[PDB]
């Protein structure tokens, strides 16, 4: 529970006053421009120290995430911030020494936009193992999309399309159960956590397998010749479940 107070607590990656790295940049830039160098000196400082602290905040979220590979993508997403760091430094005191000099303002430019292409790509990563909100939006998404080809297969013979759209809702739904399971411990018992998990046993232990049954009938029917009848409705009404489980699971982990 400690953890997951410093987690929210950390939830201050999403433009922290002292973490935010891209006003002291913009700041530091104009000076740069109006080639002043003991002001790009004082705003470097600021920019710096932000930046260690948007990677402070980082590295400590990574040491209470269990998600190994969010983890390894925020550490390197980390260390390359930090290199970037004294390069967007240096093409500033440039600039403020030669703020005429058109290659010093194309090089700021270009560090200007490497470093917020990288700030951007951090605290996604960042936001990947303090939340799995945004997970669960997309998973939601992706499974409605892939449902919707799955019954369009059926309607249009297509056995390729049904057992390759219903492998990618087979492993996107093991996916989105193993990422809440985990998460859930992470919280003590009360009408939350159950909720969570009983909406999660049950895609796992009996929507996926009635799922699973319907696509295995229509593509067995599908293969004959001709194509042995079946019930398009079951099929449909089995399919849909997959969909109302996974936002079930997400409204529940959301409450
Ligand atoms: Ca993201
Ligand atoms: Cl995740």
């Amino acid at each position: 529970d400690l953890r997951r107070q410093l987690r929210k607590a950390v939830m201050d990656h999403v433009s922290d006053s002292f973490l935010e790295t891209n006003v002291p940049l913009l700041v530091l830039i104009e000076a740069a421009k109006n080639g002043n160098e003991k002001e790009v000196k004082e705003y470097a400082q600021v920019f710096r120290e932000h930046a260690n602290k948007l990677i402070e905040v980082a590295n400590l979220a990574c040491s209470i995430s269990n998600n190994e590979e969010g983890v390894k993508l925020v550490r390197m997403s980390a260390s390359q911030l930090e290199a970037l760091c004294p390069q967007v430094i240096n093409a500033a005191l440039a600039l403020a020494a030669k703020p005429q000099s058109k290659l010093a303002q194309e090089n700021m430019d270009l560090f200007k936009e490497q470093w917020e292409k990288q700030v951007r790509v951090l605290t996604d990563a960042v936001d990947d193992i303090t939340s799995i909100d945004d997970f669960l939006a997309v998973s939601e998404n992706h499974i409605l999309e892939d449902v919707n080809k799955c019954v369009i297969a059926l309607q249009e013979k297509d056995v390729d399309g049904l057992d390759r759209t219903a492998g990618a809702i087979r492993g996107r739904a093991a996916r989105v159960i193993h990422v809440v399971t985990s998460e859930m411990d992470n919280y003590e018992p009360g009408v939350y956590t159950e909720k969570v998990l009983e909406a999660t046993k049950l895609l796992s232990n009996t929507v996926m397998p009635r799922f699973t049954e319907q696509v295995e009938a229509a593509v067995e029917a599908l293969s004959s010749d001709p194509a042995q009848p079946m019930d398009e409705n079951e099929f449909i009404d089995a399919s849909r479940l997959v969909y109302d489980g996974i936002r079930d699971i997400r409204k529940a982990v959301l409450m």
